[PDB]
């Protein structure tokens, strides 16, 4: 089972052989990711690297390479062991980087001549950023022994209870800010279940979620306690997964429309969601698509590429 | 009130002299555009434009060339009055148009080198003849005094009631072929009205339907006598007019996907229902848009801006 540029192992040996194979393979994948992504930095516009947040990822990224790279080639079992410790450690200390480079953007992206220069810096680390979390988390989830995965990876994963998971998540944040949220009902394929895995799942369907309720709430302000419900249809097929989500929160205006797809761009949390959600779901082979119906709603489509 | 390139008249003098404004913009006009498309005729692949079917055609379009040309100048009501039978008659001469090309072109175009050659041909070639339609109907509908009408502008046109008029047409044609035929839901600006051309949607808004109604009945050949609906979503924005048509008839393959917009192409009359209605929408600064969820449906939406 693969994904783009790199293999998630499924490795099963009793001897536990297998955890070291996947621990030389990060060892031989992982730095040189993290150079690139380095070399992505070094090539910032000299007035967007200088900023002071923008420096502190920038030398997190250098530290990390550093880190890995005086790690000792890996022999044993003992080894194995402590590069766990080392793989946890910078997966904790990497966890706020999307926020501190969008902090850190935010401002200094004004300033630079070229305007998707931005976006291809950010569409390109937020992806490598991503296949490098998913396969350091891979190989950790090797030593646990839960049911139905191995590693990251589901081996029957139900589209519709990790979209139920999101959907209960979405709820009580929209509930919180606005005293109700509306319902969400799920149609299609609803007994759906496949090999699959959920890490962008994790990440993508409660920022179409917030979306999809916000847009809902923030239209119905006469009537919070009566709103439209949101309406999620799965589509499982022998090539992908596709997920519909359908609100009639008053679409996407015209004059809008261009610009929601732009990193740090908002009618309002701090306008990631949506190019993320997009940058992920192309990074893996799918795609994310948007209907607007002014006046009326928006209809968002999540295309996921199938496990080979 | 316009559209590309052109605009319908909304005059409305006692003495009747707005028909004889409107006469002399068309002699202006017509034959204009009548003679880019003989040129598009010679300058098609000497292999298809020897097609005899296509030669018909091609002589038809220098024969209406030569009707107008030869046409007096309009100077009186007489002369109007003549002028409207000459339009008459070739909009009649010209009714099989779409159908000729489709025929001739069919087998010709397997010939011929450059692939996108023909859909540019065709594309352009369907898209001026509407125009062309569009502005002799006009003209020809300045002379009746039906309410809510100048000429063939509707100044309060229902899109509901049009729907409507046209799910009744698709509905019939599919219960004569399948015994029974989807029921239809229409929902959002349900009560919007608005001017409006009707001409467009009368050759959308069958295609669309037929289509979806095919796709159903194909998916469903185990309960005829119970099919899911299909549901037609109305937005009405001070931009634009969106009719999102969506089916539960299986959706449109992958492998298909890439096709669906080439003229002839079919998996089943003769393939030009979707080129044609994006082509129309797109010239009249819509578009057509098509959201295929492989084994639920297919949500198709209509754009079509609003009169300036
Ligand atoms: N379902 C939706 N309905 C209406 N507007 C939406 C929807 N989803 C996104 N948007 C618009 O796109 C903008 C960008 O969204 P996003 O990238 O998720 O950033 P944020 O939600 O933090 O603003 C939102 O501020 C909102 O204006
Ligand atoms: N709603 C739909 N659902 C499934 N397939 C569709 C739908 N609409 C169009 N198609 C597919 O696209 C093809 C092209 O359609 P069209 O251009 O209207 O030509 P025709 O209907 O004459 O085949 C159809 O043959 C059908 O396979
Ligand atoms: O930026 C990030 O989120 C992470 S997590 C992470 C984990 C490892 Cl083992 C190495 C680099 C790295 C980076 Cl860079
Ligand atoms: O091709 C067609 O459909 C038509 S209708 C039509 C009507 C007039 Cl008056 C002139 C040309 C012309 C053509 Cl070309
Ligand atoms: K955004
Ligand atoms: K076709
Ligand atoms: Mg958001
Ligand atoms: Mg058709």
């Amino acid at each position: 089972r693969l994904t783009p540029t790199m293999m998630l192992y499924s490795g099963r040996s009793q001897d536990g052989s297998h955890l070291l194979k996947s621990g030389r393979y990060l060892q031989q994948e992982l730095p040189v990711r993290i150079a690139h992504r380095i070399k992505g930095f070094r090539s910032l516009p000299f007035i967007i690297g200088c900023n002071p947040t923008i420096l502190h990822v920038h030398e997190l990224y250098i530290r990390a390479f550093q880190k890995l790279t005086d790690f000792p080639p890996i022999k044993d079992q003992a080894d194995e062991a402590q590069y766990c410790q080392l793989v946890r450690q910078l997966l904790d200390d990497h966890k706020d980087v999307v926020t501190l480079l969008a902090e850190g953007l935010r401002e200094s992206r004004k300033h630079i001549e070229d305007e998707k220069l931005v976006r291809y810096f950010l569409d390109k680390t937020l992806t490598s950023r991503l296949g490098i979390r998913m396969l350091a988390t891979h190989h950790l989830a090797l030593h646990e022994d839960k049911p139905d995965f191995v590693g990251i990876i589901c081996t029957r994963l139900s589209p519709k209870k990790i979209i139920e998971k999101w959907v209960d998540f979405a709820r009580r944040l929209c509930e919180h800010k606005y005293g109700n949220a509306p319902r969400v009902r799920i149609n299609g394929h609803v007994a759906a279940r496949f090999p699959f895995i959920p890490m962008p799942l994790d990440y993508i369907l409660p920022e179409l979620l917030k979306n999809a309720m916000r847009a809902t709430m923030e239209s119905h302000l006469d009537t919070p306690y009566n709103v439209p419900d949101v309406v999620i249809t799965i589509a499982n097929n022998d090539v992908d997964l596709i997920i519909r989500i359908s609100d009639r929160g008053g679409g996407i205006a015209h004059k809008d429309l261009d610009r929601v797809m732009d990193y740090h761009f908002t009618t309002a949390g701090f306008g990631f969601g949506l190019p993320t959600s997009r940058a992920y779901a192309e990074y893996l082979g799918g795609s994310l698509q948007l209907q607007s119906l002014q006046g009326i709603g928006t209809d968002v489509y999540l295309r996921l590429r199938h496990i080979d």
